[PDB]
């Protein structure tokens, strides 16, 4: 007979969270004062960034200054890139502490990541953001959906996410009982950040470790103030030492390092194309050394669109257009950098572009809250633009409506630039810039049907895209037509402001993985499930009844 | 309108594994099939679309019990065919995505519902006469977990379509699952025809086209259930039927810009081929191909003295020989207490005398029959003279090995005095089971010896009644079994019960017949659509 109170029972755990409100900031606001006084709390000061590998904070001989992109004079944080040694200690101290770390049961971790949301979303809100704004040169809005809301969501999403996949348990029947048990990947994950997003960068350490893995975490060097606060919160958050390991480095020598470790187990990179597909060619040739098979996770690329036919609303596709392509210097992998605009629409909205554009503030965000957004990152992209712009002028095909000058004497600072391209082909229409370069090409109404087959073909990306409409059959063929030319797709939205929850974010072609963080999925890659079949009865004839 | 939308719910139930006793429906029905294949040779064409081609590479699948029956003729599709076949399912894959959920799924129920009744005879006979399984070896695969595949995918690619983002006004957000944009190939091994039909049937499922090349010694079963989904309603140039040579598919799949998933399932050095294959031509690809691979297998036996000595016995011989040990879950480490060990060898060699190797389509008293091709043969003669020549081996039971008309091996028995000898921890695909004999004293020792031995880690089994070790054992074999098994064999995973798959070196644990299996075949997109005008571009905080 069968028990009463045993193994007839399955309890299953959720956890009901809400989006971190978005704060307004509005003058007289305690936000505002908060986070004005973080602002001048990190003037003067140079924070000192140590290698945290456990508790034992190293310094090496390769040290490396992040400067404010708006003023790259001002040094915000000294770092140091950890070398082969360092990074080999960072791996073996890691494994060490992993299986205690798994074993761990996921509403413990989860909690860790929970009441480093809690204390990001107060205390300690106005500090991230201001060392964001000051490190990778975002205006307080920017950074208050990034460091913030994102960063918040992250955590508390992933936490939700982790605790209602434990109760998705396989059929138990007489007399086996199964359950799954949701493992973390066997061995170390390394994570990869870029500049742009440092809610990116506590997703791509944070989700991994809460799925019960040990992460060597190396953050962006001109988003190393704010990453490492990020990293600081989790700690005091009770996460134990050598579960994220904050060890910054040179590019290739990360790269080399964990793809040579034996003990790989995955990869959670977001970036540019070629140095992801680099790291899946190493690991593709040092297959044979690895334990596992690596789990490679990335998100990279972006060349996005905002189509326009003749029915939209036009003060909305200019409002969208302007954000999309220009908020954060347009330095986002969701940016629109291609709009596609009808003939009859194009007078219109060229002069309300030009109109607005001519209102748009860049300057200092720190001093200057009506900046709509600041100087790019480094002057290696701003280098990069630069040539982009001169291109703009040199290419017979290309007109500059509006910007096209750029000034590095005091920060790495480019004009919002509006481009008109007469060759929907032209490279300006194919190849990311990540910087404030919106490409326009100008469409007959009679072809809108082979400029949505334009949309598609032309780029080798498939990351965000909009359309604007309001008549209803054509966004529905849009839809169908556009299916795969944007992971993230927007009905009259602006391309940007992928929200938590809402708009798990990711692309597939030449964008990424789309393993989509923010969504229910994403933790997935992050555990090795294993299923225990425990038989009560004992078994019988190892022969059968038709013998 | 806006605020509402049709979804729908599956409720299915695991296909019941039948008795096949004297005198039932099943069996008249099974052996009246058998005798339809006795004297026939089936011609396999390639099928691209609707198309039947032929190619001058002919080739041949005989019985492994009668190696003298051919009983398919079948050819190797060339480049030039399996590039036709490749372009002709990219034209196919956009109305075949666009269909909904629903619609695709109705065609492997129906598929299922055919396999399950009157295909069911034709199937199974078709299994054990093309790849030498037995009635209920047979019944297992061919049937039960096939059916089981098609259904729980059906219930679970449904379910999914239900998981969707919040929606905060003025905005209402919907995830699309589509498919992942180009084709899949789908390689299948020759021990489960259900795996062949998961392999190339889960990503269909999910709106993705697939060229499937099927085991050659798996060929007559496998194209079976190629006709099952054909007349169960799936359309033409999704699913292409391309045999093909494995190098040469690997090759050319490897080489096609449109690739976009290889859903392997095989030997764990061509996965890793296949792998190195695709970060080469990384730079042609129009998205990164998604490989799925499900290798390896070194399966272990932990016992304790607390265990009931009959369950052991019962377990160890059937999931070490069922099939002739031609498992990827199949147990080929015995690790038996000193104290137990004198019981457990006396019961092991008394019931391996009792074992019937022969004829399954003939003796239905067989408890397995000849192992899969003559490749699969030399290895375990290799294996067998290696078990009489190791100075640390001492063969109990078994030994011989008889390819006069079938490729028939004994079920081996091997006591290894040494734990770290090649037999522990290098995969046969035939019926050795090799035994260490460890100190009772040495016992948790020799519970962190089995995880470190191979480099695989797919399934494992502990026998013990003391309820202490049993927490103990899966604590400290967490990684070295995907599937953990407690007082039950290695062997016979069940879909939606114990979702199978293992981490190390045994493959991507992706975990077939888990919820989470398709997954791997979707590439989702999110639909954010605002329904009011977006307002100013700048902020209220700037003014
Ligand atoms: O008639 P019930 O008291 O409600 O118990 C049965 C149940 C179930 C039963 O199976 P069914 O859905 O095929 O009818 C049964 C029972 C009763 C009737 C059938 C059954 C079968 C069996 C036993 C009791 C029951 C005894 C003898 C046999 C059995 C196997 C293992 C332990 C105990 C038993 C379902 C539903 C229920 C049940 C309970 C469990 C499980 C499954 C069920 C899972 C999880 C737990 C369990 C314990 C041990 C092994 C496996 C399981």
């Amino acid at each position: 007979h069968m028990t009463g109170a045993g193994l007839r029972w399955k309890h299953t755990s959720s956890l009901k969270v809400a989006n971190e409100p978005v704060l307004a900031f509005t003058q007289g606001s305690p936000e505002r004062d908060a986070l004005q006084k973080a602002l001048k709390d990190l003037k003067g000061r140079m924070e000192a960034i140590p290698c945290v590998v456990g508790d034992e904070e190293v310094w090496t001989s390769d040290v490396q200054y992040q400067v404010s992109p708006f003023n790259h004079g001002h040094k915000v944080a000294k770092f140091c890139y950890a070398d082969k040694s360092l990074l080999n200690k960072a791996i073996e101290a890691a494994l060490a502490a992993r299986k205690e770390w798994d074993l761990k049961p996921i509403a413990d971790r989860a909690q860790i990541f929970l009441k480093a949301a809690d204390m990001l979303s107060g205390p300690r809100r106005a500090e991230i953001l201001a060392k964001t704004m000051v490190g990778q040169g975002k205006t307080v809005i920017q950074a208050e959906i990034d460091a913030a809301a994102e960063l918040i969501d992250f955590f508390r999403f992933n936490a939700k996410y982790a605790v209602e996949l434990e109760g998705q348990q396989p059929i138990s029947v007489p007399p086996s009982t199964n359950s799954t048990v949701y493992r973390g990947l066997e061995g170390f994950v390394a994570a990869i950040s870029p500049f742009n997003f440092t809610a990116i960068g506590g997703n791509l350490a944070g989700a991994p470790a809460l799925m019960g893995n040990v992460v060597l975490w190396k953050p962006s060097d001109t988003a190393m103030l704010a990453s490492y606060a990020v990293y600081r919160i989790l700690r005091e958050a009770g996460l134990p030492p050598n579960i994220i390991q904050f060890v910054p480095a040179d590019g290739p020598l990360f790269g080399d390092t964990v793809t040579s470790s034996e003990h790989l187990c995955g990869i959670n990179f977001t970036g540019s194309v070629p140095t992801f597909k680099h790291l899946w060619k190493q690991v593709a040739q040092n297959l044979d050394r690895f334990h596992t098979f690596p789990r490679l996770a990335g998100e990279c690329g972006g060349k996005n669109f905002h189509f326009v036919h003749r029915s939209a609303d036009v003060e909305s596709v200019v409002s969208g257009t302007l954000r999309s392509a220009f908020e954060y210097g347009g330095q986002k992998c969701s940016a629109c950098s291609r709009l596609y605009v009808p003939h009859s629409l194009w007078p219109q909205i060229k002069g309300r572009l030009l109109e607005e554009h001519s209102r748009i503030k860049v300057g200092d965000p720190a001093e200057d809250f009506g900046t709509f957004f600041s100087a790019v990152i480094d002057a290696k992209s701003f280098a990069r633009i630069k040539k982009w712009l001169e291109h703009a002028r040199s290419s017979p095909s290309l007109t500059i409506l509006a910007g096209g000058k750029c000034d590095d004497s005091v920060g790495y600072f480019v004009e919002p630039c509006i481009v008109e391209s007469k060759d929907p082909q032209e490279p300006i229409m194919k190849e990311e810039i990540f910087g404030p370069v919106l490409s326009v090409y100008v469409y007959p109404d009679d072809k809108y049907k082979e400029t949505l087959q334009l949309v598609d073909s032309t780029t080798s990306y498939g990351l965000t895209g909009a359309v604007f409409s309001q008549d209803k059959d054509v966004v529905q063929e849009a839809t169908k037509v556009l299916r795969n030319a944007a992971g993230n797709f927007y009905i009259n939205d602006k391309s940007t402001g992928s929200i938590v929850g809402q708009q798990p974010f990711g692309g597939a072609r030449a964008s990424g993985t789309n393993d989509k963080p923010g969504g229910p999925h994403y933790i997935l890659r992050w555990t090795s499930p294993q299923v225990i079949k425990e038989t009560h009865k004992p078994l019988g004839d190892w022969s059968y009844a038709y013998m």
